[PDB]
């Protein structure tokens, strides 16, 4: 394996955690809906689909699952320019 | 558009072959399999360029705005456990708006105040970082 | 267009929508259709403003900004350590209603312990914050 | 534009409140009506107030008043401490009820170390943030 | 003592208005928000001082007189839960005096003798930086 | 290989924690013949002297690829529970006791996705990364 | 009676003085000798938890001598033993630092 | 004598004081073994110990520490598979598999647990064998 | 052979470090010696016992000790080991439908993840005996 090869699948990881990403992005945004109709009174969303029952604690532990996402990327990006110096 | 359809599934766990006859029946010609691995391969060049730092600065920059977005949604969701604790401790079962008094204990709200906190930590860190490589 | 616009395509891309989604999303705030290639062009433009190195004065001000949020949480954790010591006390002397009539809520040494340590956390993370600020001159 | 109403404006956008909100919830309260522009006006010259160097002899203020602090509640321990170990000893023999009519609270050993533990480190973070405030000259 | 009250309240949560009204009524006089700033800012210069190592040195020991009488209280324990453990594993309900057996788990006795060796460690560990 | 495998099957039930008397009578029936506890012992002590031998690069080359060849399988795996983890949110999400295959709805957490995704990101990023870098080194 | 008040916590309604090194080998001494007492503790318990897994393996819920068979987990035991083997690294650490620093 | 002197030991490194060691030892094998017997045992014991390793012997001990862990990896590693076997099973609909073996569900955090596992003592294996180079020989 | 007086003195000591006061272990002791002993006696073997546990270790000393410690972790780990056959042998027992072993012992039911856990414990204490036979080969030689 070469320095190219390496660098390929860091690069390849970052990207494949992008998805990871946005498939939670889209949780988060189900987690609010359903936080905000219980917070209102609702036992039924306009769809006819259930009211779920969301911990404020599961809400903040799911913004830092995606924080961490940026973060892990942000260091890697740092880590692969630090061979130079 | 393309290009980015066969970086996708490859980097969800379709091999080339697979992504070949997959995207064969999306569009109407017949890709092959190496076709896919040219394409595949053009992007391991492009993802396997050193990053530039200014790059690197607008990441940082948008992770912060994000964190920003959250920290809001979690400042609201704050307020709204404040109420619940303020309305569970005077006896109540019910807001004045007739929805229900949900339960919320001390550790929860020093949790969130945490979360929020820490937000703001990571924030400065994550700025004085994007200076210290000066 | 706006300045509120640009600020809403990045929300929204940050929040996870794709650029077809921003741009019909979009589209109904204003008189025009906004395209795919509108929302790509405002969010490289938006890359391009947050490259800027910052300004040290700049983070300063977040740090104040955050010290003095934490303050605010810290005042109302010190309103909530009080009645959890009121509901320890009136645990430890039997009662299951307060003077008030409001119920006493189960509450252990633990949970107190806690408490207080979140608390004092709260002034360590603002000692250690205005410290860096300073360090990092040196 | 007094002090008492520039303190509110920062606080509730620091506790999440956009600058229209702001501005609408303190027009409610007096007999004045504030705007958006006014609002953001004052928030920029409070960024500007802490964007100020702090000072180290602030700090050690700040580090005297956080002991000062972590004594009252190193206080309120002991005490909890103490009605632990009253119930613990009546447990042990086999008391349901004190001699003054108080209920005997279950109290396990491992909650009496963890207070203990919790009250000594409180003298421990003392000696450590006090020589800090000297080895940072 | 005003001052130290003032003080005390401040650092119990109450804002410089909460802590004015408040005492105005106790000492029976217009205590003014400028008051309570000015002898909370005063409080402060007194705190902002230099520590001494002579006054660390205090502190450093008055810490390991305490954390003896938590050791001795938790060694009174230590014997209880093997008191406990040993009458449990003989069948046992109830003790020569009386009293009854009470559960204990082995994790919670070999967790109560970490406790009282952590402290002789943390003495050890202080008694050395009492000389430095 | 019929020495070798004895030696190895001796140092295996040593490694399992096995006394050398309940090997010898354990391996008596493998190879036919009554073994002793003091025949034991003198393999285990020979076998200690060939385990004390340093391995060769090549030995590591081939440990590092064996590893590698698992993490990526283990990588694969873990996708397609992440999908089908997605699919029972999604379900779940919409009111569906049932999927359109007939088969149950079982329940998924936000945060058992996350972790999920965690592991699989985490592969990628240290476990394969870490031995792509080994192999690198030793050349 | 009056300092011991005054530290666990009650208002009043030369212990800030240094040690001698020979104080702090006694201290050290002490420690390991005590924390020699609590590993022959354990090590009986130790005993005990195994006496209880191996009767837990074969269905009993009563040993030879009468006594009740309580439930002991694996986990358990090997926890055990590591807190028994902690005690063995933490005396070796603090007789090597006796001799780096009280020599 | 030498099986003897084993169990002297073990029975010393278990907690066992050595007058209830010679008592143990007395029923055994039937002769009044005595507390000096013991302590000459154990003094004898005690001087082998002290005995520093060789280079030699470190080697050996790393060599059996990666095959033990080579063992528990095979074993993990078909655990791991009967577990995905489960998985796929109880995914679509089955409560049994084609061999009359019942169908035991599995949470997907548990198959991921033990791939990190796994993946662990591989990265233990190559740590161990690049420091037999860069530390040993 | 006789050990009746050093037995006293760490029967004193003993009892101290357990948290008996000095008045205490006289009364308590006063029955093992058949004898009136006071509290200013306990307070002199004390200290005396102080004096001689503050005696350094010397090189041979620490050599015996991690001698020791490495056989004791010996001993566990062929504890755990059997432990850890039992465990596979109940999960295979249970992957196999079985409620009962060969020899009449039940089946009871095992995780995985505490396979994995108990594996973890065996390798460690590989590990944390090649740290101390590698430290004490740089420092104790």
């Amino acid at each position: 394996p070469s320095l190219e090869d390496i660098r390929a699948e860091v690069g390849q990881a970052l990207e494949r955690a992008r998805i990871f990403q946005k498939d939670l992005l889209a949780i988060y945004q189900n987690m609010l809906r359903n936080y905000n109709a219980m917070m209102e009174g609702l036992t039924e969303h306009p769809d006819g689909t259930p009211v779920i029952g969301v911990r404020p604690a599961d809400i903040a532990a799911m913004a830092d699952r995606i924080m961490k996402i940026d973060q892990e990327r942000i260091t890697a990006l740092l880590n692969s320019l630090k061979v130079l110096g």
